């Protein structure tokens, strides 16, 4: 296949460019239309053409784990939503700073997304502006590969940053939140429900891809059933990055807050004065619920990846308890011992970074 980057196109633009009847999109269920509206610019996608230059296959990412597969059989085009095929590798970075964190992490890994994720995750506990030469940074993380090419975002499993005689740890959890050495949440956020709802008509789901009888489509936000006219509130502070129509979402507002993007779709109207560029405060009215039943699709992206918004709708951060805490801390202990060992057996006099396989 040709490997290409997406840039300006929408799904309907891509179909027209390639003489694929647009009914391939319009016949989709509304849920599939919603999935189709999150083709991000800058994503690597893949195409196969015949000796007449006719589009025979395209694989276009919707998320890190799901893609649109367009393909031609005989005279007909088909469109499925299917798993992205990939390999997952775990790495451990041991770094002694020589200049600047962002810059040195990139020099050691070629992975600016990793650098930026770490900076954001620590921004309220160790500002990177604070770090100096010979401070230490460790990161255990996974990276995904398709046919030898890295794609998507890394995921941090653990990190340790040392500054001013202290070590500051970050540990992932299966619940999606990150925690410090005390099993207290770090680098999260507090969201408000964006609409007064009757029920959640469709919850968030990562989907299920095997075995065949268990297969379930992902849904990368929360669909709220709400009475016609309901006002929509921003779940957070932020800045409006998009306001308008996107096929599959109808009228939609997107708000950016640091590494977050919040999506508010199927609206009837935007709030007077609101435009691209506006700053908004948590709870501020941004528009009104539409049927473009009446529903709001609320999406939350963290480091460009959809996450279950309901885990963040709360008035205080997460802190583990009970057996969850016992198990978390025992795992954290063993992680800490292993990192200490790796740091023993890896002198920074020889090399100012090491990039190791596994952990
Ligand atoms: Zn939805």
């Amino acid at each position: 296949m040709e490997r290409l980057v997406w840039d300006k196109l929408t799904l309907l633009g891509f179909l027209e460019k390639n003489h694929i009847p647009q009914k391939l999109y319009y016949n989709l269920s509304s849920q599939d239309k919603e999935l189709s509206a999150e083709i991000q610019s800058n994503v690597t996608y893949y195409t196969l053409r015949d000796a007449n230059n006719t589009l025979i296959q395209a694989l276009i990412p919707i998320s890190q784990d799901l893609q649109i597969h367009i393909y031609k059989k005989g005279e007909d085009y088909f469109l499925d939503f299917i798993p992205i095929i990939f390999t997952r590798k775990e790495k451990t970075l041991l770094l002694s700073l020589q200049t600047s964190p962002y810059q040195d992490i990139i020099k050691a890994t070629n992975d600016p997304l990793l650098a930026n994720q770490l900076m954001n995750a620590y921004k309220k506990s160790v500002p990177f502006k604070r770090l100096v030469k010979n401070d230490k940074i460790a990161i255990v993380y996974t990276r995904d590969y398709r046919v030898g090419q890295a794609f998507g975002q890394p995921t941090i499993k653990m990190a340790m940053v040392s500054s001013r005689s202290n070590q500051y740890y970050l540990f992932s959890h299966s619940n999606g939140h990150y925690y410090d050495s005390k099993a207290q949440e770090v680098a999260g956020f507090l969201l408000e429900t964006p609409v007064k709802y009757t029920r959640i008509s469709s919850p968030f789901s990562y989907g299920r891809f095997h075995p065949v009888l268990k297969v379930r489509r992902p849904h990368y936000g929360v669909d709220y059933a709400a009475k016609h006219g309901s006002l929509i509130h921003s779940a957070s502070d932020g800045r409006v990055g998009f306001m308008g129509v996107k096929a599959g979402y109808g009228k939609v507002v997107e708000i950016h807050l640091n590494e977050l993007r919040l999506v508010y779709a199927h609206m009837s109207a935007f709030a007077n004065g609101l435009k691209k560029g506006s700053f908004v405060k948590k709870g501020q009215i941004i528009g009104r619920v539409g049927s473009t039943g009446p529903h709001l699709h609320f999406g939350v992206y963290k480091n460009s990846r959809p996450i279950n918004p309901l885990g963040y709708i709360r008035t205080a951060k997460s802190k583990l308890h009970g057996k969850q805490r016992e198990v978390f801390l025992e795992k954290a202990q063993r992680s800490k011992q292993k990192l200490e060992e790796l740091l023993k057996t890896h002198s920074f006099e020889k090399n100012s970074f090491y990039l190791l396989e596994g952990f």
